[PDB]
């Protein structure tokens, strides 16, 4: 009477040990495949009506980290999806104060996101799934909920999902992930899969008459098209978690007529400002646009780095919370000059090269920084403490360089692997 | 039991990634086992620096910095690599007296020499460089302790040699691991000096022993041993290096430790031939890597070498024969690169429909495809020239897929990024 998940089985799988927070279990479990070291990836993404702010950012770089750790780290094959909702009420209710067209402005705040990705050195997906071009697929869909007897029609054209029928089923569970969140319609908690438009509103055409999706079927739809019956990850800040995941597994789970859409559903923290989440709706919000006018994207890319992905961060105004970042941002930077600048002016004939104790000293501690790196990467994507580990080891590489004699090979073999870790972290030197 | 007998190391707490090399302890392909968690300890014998390097050098350098490359940077074993440098040496010596320019002075021109020739092809530095002359005292101390366990016993003009039949004698030891077949002050012609007594006019260092010179093959064993220690995961080398170097290393560093196995896996590159006979000084058929240069770059020597198993030998064609394919595939790389980077700077989101087709659903499946291929690849010896042609028939696609079909960026970004991942693994630069 309380929802069950199942792990994968190991055999033939890509074994990390690597433990991740699920939502799904509401406890970090290991990460294991669905088939061999493949990861299949969806992911929620804007509804281009407006500018994105920090808070989108914190969500869209801590899973872009995530995953950099997987296919740069540990050699995952990943495949990811992410949704373009360029229809909504909110594009149509813009679009019509600015009388600018509902497509000409989808497009341009669609514009302006990739763009300020661009600028945040986030990595796109392999697709990207606009709602616009999935409209005849979303329609298909809701056309086998029906089928399997999990969705009624209404009178006006509407499509609902039917809690009552799906929840009878000894096979599904209602939201898995929120259970306490929980005339026309059946019952007040059904949801519309499709909604009858007014002859005022755009629409499409349907089986049960002119209408738009609803407000979640687009994300199944799209995801169960491309990446199909069983997602190994998807991904989204907490809000989402209901009512927006926990009805994209009910009706995925009510297409496939099966029990596990998702293996493990990850959630980031809010970025809150002043204690509240940063929202459009309560106009606290700073631009992506404008913080890269106070701050580099490296400093940005820090601030999120120290901030475990799934736990809430405060972000103080005025620089407060940058101070730190910057100071890193800066550590950083003299660090890689001098270690540069030591490999390409290093000149061997006139150096000795007996392998001193000093050397073993850094190399032991080079090794050391290896593993603790690893352990962090293992335990939920720990990059605080990975950042710290590295911080340490910079440290001492820079006594070793300024005192020591120093061997070049060794120098060479530590900046390959902060490169290999900064390119991890999507920071660029 | 007249045969040597191989100790796999333990599975249990190191990594496994099923990788099999051909390891000449075994004389066959056996799976790779870090001796400790996912560490390699690795040493790779050096140039005697008293010429110039040829393009059989090359080969054996270049082939071991991409097997280096793949076992980091795509395996993620985590690697320690020692490379000698033989500066004290007879033609080290019978050339500086010839140019009268003085023993380090020349050793050390052709030392800068053959460092700025691996540059030029891209050849990783080693975490460590220990050059004979820096570890002569070292090679005393570690000579004393062989003879302290016996195996290895003083002339009277003051050499000092190893002693087969007592290494032989005991049930640990055995001599002649890799090359089985193989084998007046001595005891024993097949007896090899440690310490050598100076000849006049030689170089000299002191010793307990008399005023000499190391031995042949007693620098690799001390410097490898003291940095290292008594377990080396991995030996590199030529294959002429086998027997009798590499054979005696293994004899001096077991004497030195008294155990059973020093090396757990022991790689030998196969020669360049050029017409039939390899590379050589002696022959005077060599093409230096200098030579070499002016006519190719370095992608196009390193594809002629990951078009050749690294353990096979390979024949050279000279008249840039053998070079054609190569600066063919050069080529085509570089025009791959050209056009996708054009593609991905000019594609438009509101120019294009983004809807993932059946065409991107093909590409991606061969994608991945090639991706499996090519890990089979790596794990099957370090089979390059496999894997080269996995990326060559990739390419292929995405250049007919850009042409006609609508293009989702986001794939073409992921492949670009995977196989600038392989050609950095490969040592190449575009
Ligand atoms: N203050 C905040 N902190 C962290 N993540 C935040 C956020 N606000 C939204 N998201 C997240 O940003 C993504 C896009 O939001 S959307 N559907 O376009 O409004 C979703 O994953 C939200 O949860
Ligand atoms: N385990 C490791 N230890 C040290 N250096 C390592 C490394 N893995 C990769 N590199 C290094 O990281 C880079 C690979 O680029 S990439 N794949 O896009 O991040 C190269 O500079 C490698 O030498
Ligand atoms: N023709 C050839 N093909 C491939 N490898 C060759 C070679 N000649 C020498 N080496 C190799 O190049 C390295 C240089 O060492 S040394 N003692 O200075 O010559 C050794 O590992 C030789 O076996
Ligand atoms: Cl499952
Ligand atoms: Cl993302
Ligand atoms: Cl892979
Ligand atoms: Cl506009
Ligand atoms: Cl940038
Ligand atoms: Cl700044
Ligand atoms: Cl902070
Ligand atoms: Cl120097
Ligand atoms: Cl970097
Ligand atoms: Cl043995
Ligand atoms: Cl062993
Ligand atoms: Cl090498
Ligand atoms: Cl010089
Ligand atoms: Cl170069
Ligand atoms: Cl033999
Ligand atoms: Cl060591
Ligand atoms: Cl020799
Ligand atoms: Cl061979
Ligand atoms: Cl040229
Ligand atoms: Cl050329
Ligand atoms: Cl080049
Ligand atoms: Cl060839
Ligand atoms: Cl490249
Ligand atoms: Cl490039
Ligand atoms: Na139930
Ligand atoms: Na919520
Ligand atoms: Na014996
Ligand atoms: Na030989
Ligand atoms: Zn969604
Ligand atoms: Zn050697």
């Amino acid at each position: 009477s309380l929802p069950k998940w199942n792990q994968p089985s190991k055999e033939g799988k890509k074994i990390t040990n690597l433990f991740v927070n699920n939502s799904l279990t509401h406890s970090k479990v290991e990460f294991i495949p669905q088939e061999g070291n493949k990861i299949k990836w969806y992911a929620c993404g804007p509804t281009v009506y407006d500018a994105a702010h920090l808070g989108h950012a914190r969500t869209y770089v801590s899973f872009d980290i995530i995953r950099r750790i997987l296919v740069n780290y540990f050699k995952y094959d990943v495949f990811m999806v992410i949704n373009i909702t360029d229809i909504d009420d909110k594009i149509i209710k813009r679009s019509v104060e600015e009388k600018i067209g509902f497509t000409e402005l989808a497009r341009k705040w669609e514009y302006e996101f990739w763009e300020d990705m661009k600028s945040l050195n986030v990595l796109l997906p392999t697709a990207i799934t606009r709602v616009s071009e999935y409209v005849g697929d979303i329609v298909k869909y809701i056309e086998k909920i029906i089928e399997n007897k999990y969705a009624y029609v209404s009178e006006e054209g509407s499509v609902y999902f039917d809690i009552d029928e799906f929840k009878k089923s000894e096979k599904h569970f209602y939201a898995r992930m929120e259970p306490l969140s929980v005339k026309k319609k059946k019952n007040a908690y059904d949801f519309a899969l499709w909604k009858s438009s007014k002859p005022n509103e755009p629409h499409w055409d349907s089986p049960w008459g002119k209408g738009r999706p609803g407000w979640h079927i687009e994300c199944s739809t799209m995801a169960s098209n491309i990446l199909g019956d069983v997602l190994d990850i998807h991904s989204g800040g907490i809000d989402l978690r209901f009512p927006h995941h926990d009805n994209e597994l009910a009706q995925s789970e009510a297409f496939f007529d099966h029990s596990q859409w998702v293996n493990y559903f990850l959630h980031s923290g809010h970025l809150h400002i002043e204690g509240l989440k940063m929202s459009k709706s309560l106009k606290n919000f700073i631009t992506i646009k404008n913080m890269l006018t106070k701050y580099t994207s490296n400093q940005i890319r820090i601030l999120f780095l120290l901030n475990k992905w799934d736990n809430f961060m405060n972000y103080s105004p005025n620089g407060e919370s940058m101070v730190q970042c910057i100071e890193i941002d800066k550590s950083f930077t003299n660090f890689f000059a001098i270690i540069l600048m030591k490999i390409k002016n290093f000149d061997l004939n006139s150096c000795n090269l007996y392998w001193s104790d000093a050397d073993n000293k850094l190399n032991l501690l080079f090794r050391q920084t290896k593993n603790k790196i690893h352990e962090h990467f293992l335990d939920n994507f720990n990059t605080p403490d990975a950042l710290l580990a590295i911080q340490k080891l910079i440290t001492e590489i820079n006594i070793y360089m300024d005192k020591e004699k120093i061997q070049i090979g060794l120098l060479l073999e530590i900046k390959h692997y902060i490169n290999f870790i900064f390119d991890t972290f999507g920071l660029i030197y």
